[PDB]
């Protein structure tokens, strides 16, 4: 069973490769994740340098298997139940009044190292909208990730409204529909209609020059 593999601390290793409106770019992803708690440690850094997107609409893209689920709960985890062969998670991420993200990730173990490999590609982005025109402000919102069984894919769908803060005290809403399918052929845990509680926070390291995310994340599962 998965959840055994998540008693502990477990090192993390994220990697995007990105496209949006043509711009290229790639991030590597650095930490450790402790489902104990439902906590997130990360370091993220742009490896192409500085991105054409600013850090907070990256998030979501960038392990639900590190949710705390609490005991009597337990029965509702797809995320770590679909572990070590891993979920393939697929978003679409319409950002009001301007363009989308599409995006494919395949988060697996690699050894005692659970990783994030993913591909997002980004469409009609308005070149001085919030997004390409970087008016987004560096910190995240608390959000609930409302998350429903897909029998028909042996799998999960999410559903869930990002609000990112502009610069000038306006909202940018994300809408997010995800869904996630597991790699392997093993029984998987089909969940009852429950949500995860997200609290995130982000931060610089005061000694790198590249371009970078210091995460801090909470996630704990709720609603049954
Ligand atoms: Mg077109």
């Amino acid at each position: 069973k998965g959840e055994e593999l998540f008693t502990g601390v477990v090192p993390i290793l994220v990697e995007l490769d990105g496209d949006v409106n043509g711009h290229k770019f790639s991030v590597s992803g650095e930490g450790e994740g402790d489902a104990t708690y439902g906590k997130l440690t990360l370091k993220f850094i742009c490896t192409t340098g500085k991105l054409p997107v600013p850090w907070p609409t990256l998030v979501t893209t960038l392990v639900q298997c590190f949710s705390r689920y609490p005991d009597h709960m337990k029965q509702h985890d797809f995320f770590k139940s679909a572990m070590p062969e891993g979920y393939v998670q697929e978003k679409t991420i319409s950002f009001k009044d301007d363009g989308n993200y599409k995006t494919r990730a395949e988060v697996k173990f690699e050894g005692d190292t659970l990783v994030n490999r993913i591909e997002l590609k980004g469409i009609d982005f308005k070149e001085d909208g919030n997004i390409l025109g970087h008016k987004l402000e560096y910190n995240y919102n608390s959000h609930n990730v409302y998350i429903t069984a897909d029998k028909q894919k042996n799998g999960i769908k999410a559903n869930f409204k990002i609000r990112h803060n502009i610069e000038d005290g306006s909202v940018q809403l994300a809408d997010h529909y995800q869904q996630n399918t597991p790699i392997g052929d093993g029984p998987v845990l089909l969940p009852d209609n429950h949500y995860l509680s997200t609290q995130s926070a982000l931060s610089k390291d005061p000694n790198e020059k590249r371009d970078h995310m210091v995460l801090l994340e909470f996630v704990t599962a709720a609603g049954i």
